[PDB]
């Protein structure tokens, strides 16, 4: 079963970014030339995933709904569900249980930006996996802040620890995950962690203890950025800016990926571009077709 | 009469930043570690202006309201009014006619960021002017995009042109203006320009024609940035970031300015800083007191 | 024959960066934490090319020499030759005629920075080509500034134009080229272009006309930057900085690449890293081993 | 006696920037669009100082000499003297003793960038002081790395400590200093510090113990940047870039300051611009006149 459903966890508190995130959701913040949520959404789209459930806070869910709509304009089927309280990323599978049904589902954090040659290829391997789960390991400078994966001599993943005091490696689990349908039952039975939250890491550990976790390496050639701090938020923006300025191509443009993957055709693009042709984004879409 | 009233024009369509401004108000977009509106707000605070009316769109006006409230926490008196449609910047004085009354009133654009040694001294001079109006002239690289002020050989402001195809100089009129009570009567009788908008420049031309306009020069030693383009918004953030990182001091932090100007006491600061201590912002205010 | 020889063209007038290039060679300018030449040098190292000739101006050639020496510390064999005057990039093969001999030879511009997942795999394919030549096509925002490659409806490279007034496409030819021995004979018989310079593009057109040119596409997933302008040089540095900061890994560090490719052992690394431990650079290599 | 002599200490080791500073002096590195040394030189020029002694290493002194010449082109009188070994900034007065004679002299570190409205004014006060010394205090985030100044209740400087473990404040002494002629005798008798170097800080302490030190406050409105680390070097570049891009005015352009201060007239500017008009710097100079 190809993973055809996905979830974007665009809620949270964003205390690290106050007061910036006091009146503006972290996932609505701009990462250079477009709202942050366009990045994780693009990643799902590039995986061939069109049916997406967007989860956010009670106050912000309607805003992402106003920004994205039902997604038909990009040939997508977007749905929205509120997460009452930020009680853990794993809760996404409890909230989106109905949305998932008996199918497989991907989950990507709303503030995660993925960029790199052959990124679609790497995900497709996970999209096609008949069962189990697929997570990605990425070398970072401060692994303690993330879910760290320990590898043995042969280079095989053996354990996972959420924000360990002493990381057993510098490889963090990224915020993009692909699960089979058994994820829902795991989430429903998960107990609050040591930090009072239902962590996705605990789900990844269950898949691993059952020998069903594939820890796909995401090399240094790829870019995996986070936007939880003032510093990182601006670093990611400069990053994307350098790339787009040089290439004359936008990174993660929903309209462009929709067109290139045939979710919509040229006429639709032209119709969308027209009313926006007055600005650069519109001109970008027109040049594309 | 010392100017004690100010108006922050925080609306507009903001079509140039599309799509970042599709889900979040431009004046709420972050400039490194704080909402864009904190900057022009700080400018008025530094000018001694505490009674401030915030005008935004019908959709966003309530958002600024939820973010800032009546402003009493910073020893300010904030009021809010909606601008049905972006009919023009000069329309701010018609909308705020009741708020202004018979008093003098300053106007600052919600996306204007001012910074430089003696800035307070600069505004102070314009704030104490008995009558007339005061605008500032800043040397910019792209004059065509703003109100341009031409000078005669003696170096005296002789004319003002809104977005001239052939700028008569590289000095633009910034978005910080100090007017006397007569400004209300002018805006009320203003006729829409060729572009169907009530131009603030027209107001300024009227003051000039009446020999009541002081065009204060704002030297290159000062920094004046607006966020018209994605590229400019990110440079604005890098600018503020380098400064703050280096000095270990924040730029345009309302809580700090309210405190250093004795608008509020150390106890009020500690209370407002409590929820914001998850990051440097709140810890900063704590150390400040 | 596996391409084992490479030439790094590190000269030129560099008049566009004036005055930064008035006292220091452009290829010695820093890109965040290391000299610009370390990047193209790393590209050749990653392509398996260890015998490298560095061509620069009569003034700078000796400077690269003092910086890198014979390159044996990185398990390389570096040679140096002077380019009297910047008569053209294709002149590299006349100057390096003795160095090349009867072998194949790669050419990379001293100011070219390549980065991306599978980059080594990309070059590997061109390095193992029996005969012919291999260049790469990259989508850029300003094609007019480089050799442009046009494609027919079937998507096949049909022509090459040096700095066309009317680019036939947005794909530029990067400064990394893989040629067979016949390149020497071509450059020797090349006549200066309209701008009085021996164009590398002419060489490439000759390979195309002989049906021996492979135009490999270099996707948007890859990053290709040159330092033609002050603005580009700084974006290049921010790009590398964000990446290194995030991964806790360095981009194009010769010592590291020489080590991971077994060009040198851990003992050689420790020795070269000793003097460089006053900053992250040397400490990095230490932790690496 | 108006301070009419100055010294630029453009030597040092720059170990923190290896290998960037292995073949390129730190003061030759680019700070966006021009070599680092243009900044401290500009500061001296803005102080009305034309007779300047440039001190550097034995290998780099001739390079600054090749970049600047005798300075007659900018209406200056530049001299050069080598500092055999980086034995301390205070040694600058031993090396330049002959250059100083019986006159007053300013000293600015070669990697110090000063920017801010009314910066010339602040220096002129020090330039006119009949005797004693003038140093500047600046609020920084990491004072331990600099010479820290302690102030009492009234806000009067009382002590100075070079790189104290526990700074008595967050105010660092900048790298710009103005001394009367007694500085030479102090330097000749200075004993190596606790770190085996003749520190300028010890000279500042002697002036203070004699009640002849003026610690001029340099507020947050000013920008004082250092370029000793990879991070700071790029932060300063982005800073200057944002300013120049917005204003269309260059920060610290020797040719421009020379013209504006009448060291040279328009004809000279035109003659200098002509041969450089092909690049942006030349066009900048032409637009200026
Ligand atoms: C936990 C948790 C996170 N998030 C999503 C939001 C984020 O994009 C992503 C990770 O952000 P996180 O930074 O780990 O949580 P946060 O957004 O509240 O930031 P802070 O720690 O400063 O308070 O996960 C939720 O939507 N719901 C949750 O219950
Ligand atoms: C290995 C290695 C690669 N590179 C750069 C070259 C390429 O542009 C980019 C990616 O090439 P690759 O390394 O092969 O891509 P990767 O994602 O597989 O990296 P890894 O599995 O080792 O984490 O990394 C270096 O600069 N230094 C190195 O030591
Ligand atoms: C016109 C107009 C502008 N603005 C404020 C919004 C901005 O902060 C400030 C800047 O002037 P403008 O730049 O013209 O504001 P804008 O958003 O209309 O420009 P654009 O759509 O091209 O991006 O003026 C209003 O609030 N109301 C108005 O009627
Ligand atoms: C004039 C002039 C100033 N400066 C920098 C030095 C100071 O840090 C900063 C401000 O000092 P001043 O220039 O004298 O202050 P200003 O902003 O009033 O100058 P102006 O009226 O010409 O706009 O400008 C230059 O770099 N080049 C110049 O040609
Ligand atoms: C032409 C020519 C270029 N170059 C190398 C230098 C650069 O790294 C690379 C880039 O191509 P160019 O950009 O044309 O090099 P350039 O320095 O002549 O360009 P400009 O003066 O406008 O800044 O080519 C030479 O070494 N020798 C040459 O004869
Ligand atoms: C195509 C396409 C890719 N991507 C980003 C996603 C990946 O991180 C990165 C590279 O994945 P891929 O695009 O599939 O690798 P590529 O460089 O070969 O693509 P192309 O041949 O079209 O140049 O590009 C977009 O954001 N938008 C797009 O329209
Ligand atoms: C000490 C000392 C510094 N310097 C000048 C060079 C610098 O611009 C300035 C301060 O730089 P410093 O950073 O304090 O010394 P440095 O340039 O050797 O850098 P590092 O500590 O990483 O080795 O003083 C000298 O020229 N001679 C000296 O004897
Ligand atoms: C004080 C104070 C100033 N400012 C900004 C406003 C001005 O653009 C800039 C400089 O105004 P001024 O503060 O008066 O300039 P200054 O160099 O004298 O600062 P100080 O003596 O306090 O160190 O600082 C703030 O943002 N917050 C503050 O709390």
């Amino acid at each position: 079963m190809k993973t055809r459903k996905g979830i974007i966890l665009a809620g949270g508190s964003g205390t690290r970014l106050y007061p910036v995130t006091m009146a503006v959701s972290q996932q609505l913040l701009p990462i250079y030339d477009k709202p942050m949520i366009y990045y994780p959404l693009s990643t799902l789209m590039l995986a061939g995933i069109r049916d997406i459930l967007i989860i956010s806070t009670p106050q912000d869910t309607p805003r992402f709904q106003q920004l994205l709509g039902d997604g038909s304009q990009w040939g997508l089927n977007l749905q929205y569900k509120v997460q009452p309280s930020p009680d853990g990323t794993a809760q996404a599978f409890i909230i989106g249980e109905e949305f998932i049904g008996h199918d497989d589902c991907a989950l990507v954090l709303g503030d995660n930006i993925f960029y790199g040659h052959d990124l679609p290829k790497l995900m497709e391997a996970a999209v096609n996996k008949e069962s189990g789960a697929t997570v990605f390991a990425y070398h970072v400078n401060d692994p303690e802040r993330y879910g760290v994966v320990e590898f043995d001599q042969a280079g095989t993943a053996v354990s996972l620890e959420e924000k360990p005091l002493q990381p057993k490696s510098n490889y963090a689990v990224t915020g993009l995950y692909f699960y089979d349908n058994s994820v829902v039952e795991m989430a429903k039975n998960l107990k609050p962690s040591a930090r009072g939250e239902l962590e996705i890491t605990d789900i990844n550990r269950i898949y691993m203890e059952q020998g069903r976790l594939s820890v796909a390496m995401m090399g240094r050639g790829y870019a995996w950025l986070d936007t939880g701090t003032h510093q990182s938020l601006i670093e990611a923006s400069n990053f994307i800016a350098t790339i787009e300025e040089r290439q004359g191509l936008k990174v993660s443009c929903p309209e462009e990926i929709a067109f290139r993957k045939n979710f919509i055709n040229a006429q639709q693009v032209i119709e969308l571009a027209g009313p926006l042709s007055k600005n650069d984004y519109g001109k970008y879409l027109l040049k594309m077709v």
